[PDB]
């Protein structure tokens, strides 16, 4: 039970614009806020898709309250540690302890496949949620507001959530174009191997046996791996210079071309990448934050990568949009009269985007550090890691991770709702 039991005294109908890791969140709390779901989805099936997702503990927390614990514990991993490394001689020149030390967030910091966290919250709100798949929308009527779907089928509701991720189409309707996308240079490869082989290998079985979050850092390139699916799976994610390569979840690269790239990495890496039997590639794109998530009608708003979608080296896309809901949940569950429904898409987005906008240029600024060339900058970012380090062992930014691992997307708006909200946005309507 959710919001200590209160449910909206005003009982809405909200469509929701995509079945993604945001739009199930979406589903779940606005169900439990007391609301009509349904879910419109472009796919015909949810697939076995994806790869690995950083369950951050801010994420964690609240997947908890939401009764996930036992089930996320089972099929996720819980990193010891983030470790880089040297591309070339595999020397560790960075480490920072994760583990037991995460649990000072408040909760563990997990790493899953995406089709398991993607069915943790499938089955969390299919009880509460109407689910159309096969059912792209291509219009949204902001001032009905009603969806369009490709069949020509006209949905109606009092609410539209767009959580139709990073080539959202209701953030064209919303903003009145799409957000412009500006290339970074780089693609990144995903790609998976079973953890049996590695086990096979003295020299990749204790990448196994003790999990962490490896980082090999490279001239142009790097390669992060970690375990997922309970340690069955090892997730790579490597980014190299755009020689070509689309923005899709769907999109092929060529696992010759991967290992071409990567052949001058150590030789553990080149046991890794010689199991990879295919790869997806994708091409990175870099987003601004949007000036609005909410259309002037004040019956349409975005959640998740439909506005604040960001770049891998600091992947919170789902964290972010899992507090989306949270928060829009929690305001959603004080609703009690119409002239409402506008305020609190309004405060949701307040209480969101500049905590979102810093989120996107925490990965954005992570982009040229772990791709520096050999030389005078690269020995001095070695030099800087080792000195942390150092550290860490001899136990054997922290207020940036306070900031974004201790937040609690349910304390903010209870917060705001005590202190403002209950008497600016609680009274309208009396
Ligand atoms: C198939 C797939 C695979 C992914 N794999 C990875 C990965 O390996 N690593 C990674 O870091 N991130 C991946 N992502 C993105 C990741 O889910 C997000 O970055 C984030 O975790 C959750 O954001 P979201 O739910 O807002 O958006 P998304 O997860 O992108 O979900 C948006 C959903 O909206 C649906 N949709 C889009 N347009 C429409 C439309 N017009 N009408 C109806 N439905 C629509 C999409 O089919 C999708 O299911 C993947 C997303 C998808 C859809």
């Amino acid at each position: 039970s959710l919001y200590n039991g209160r449910k909206a005294p005003l009982r809405l109908h909200i469509l929701i614009v995509g079945c993604g890791l945001g739009g199930l969140a979406a589903a779940y709390c606005l169900a439990q806020a007391g609301h009509r779901v349904t879910v419109v989805e472009a796919a015909h099936a949810i697939g076995e898709v994806g790869a690995g997702i950083q369950v951050t503990p801010n994420v964690t927390r609240l997947l908890r309250r939401w009764g996930l614990a036992d089930a996320i514990e089972r099929v996720a991993v819980r990193p010891e540690a983030i470790v880089f490394r040297r591309y070339k001689t595999g020397e560790r020149v960075g480490y920072t302890k994760w583990g037991d030390k995460m649990e000072e967030y408040g909760a563990p910091y997990y790493h899953i496949h995406r089709a398991d966290f993607h069915k943790l919250l499938f089955d969390l709100a299919a009880p509460n949620m109407t689910l159309r798949l096969k059912s792209t929308v291509v219009g949204v009527d902001p001032d009905a507001p009603s969806l369009t779907l490709a069949s020509g089928e006209v949905l109606h509701g009092d609410v539209i959530i767009g959580a139709d991720g990073v080539k959202s189409y209701v953030q064209q309707v919303v903003i009145g174009r799409a957000n412009p996308a500006q290339p970074t240079g780089d693609a990144a490869y995903r790609a998976i191997i079973p953890t049996s082989v590695m086990l096979e290998d003295p020299d990749l079985k204790p990448f196994v046996d003790t999990p962490e979050m490896t980082a090999w850092m490279g001239p142009g390139t790097h390669l992060m791996a970690y375990n997922i699916r309970a340690k069955q799976e090892f997730n790579m994610v490597l980014l190299h210079p755009d020689d070509g390569s689309v923005e899709s979840w769907t999109a092929e690269g060529s696992a010759e071309k991967m290992r071409a790239d990567f052949k001058d990495y150590e030789p553990r890496v080149q046991k890794l990448l010689q199991h990879v039997k295919s790869t997806l590639k994708w091409r990175l794109m870099d987003r601004q934050p949007l000036e609005k998530w909410v259309h002037s009608s004040g019956r349409v708003a975005l959640l998740g990568d439909s506005c604040h979608p960001m770049l891998p080296y600091r992947a919170q896309g789902a964290a972010m949009a899992i507090e989306d809901a949270a928060v829009l949940g929690n305001l959603f569950s004080r609703l009690s009269h119409p002239s409402q429904i506008a305020p609190l898409l309004h405060a949701y987005q307040n209480l969101r985007l500049k905590r979102t906008a810093d989120t996107q240029a925490s990965s954005r600024l992570n982009q040229k550090i772990f791709h520096l060339p050999d030389g005078p900058a690269q020995e001095a970012r070695d030099a800087d890691m080792r000195a942390a380090m150092e550290l860490e062992f001899r136990l054997l930014d922290r207020k940036k991770n306070m900031a974004q691992f201790g937040y609690d997307a349910d304390a903010v708006a209870d917060r705001w709702w005590a202190d403002v909200g209950e008497r600016e946005i609680g009274s309208l309507g009396q």
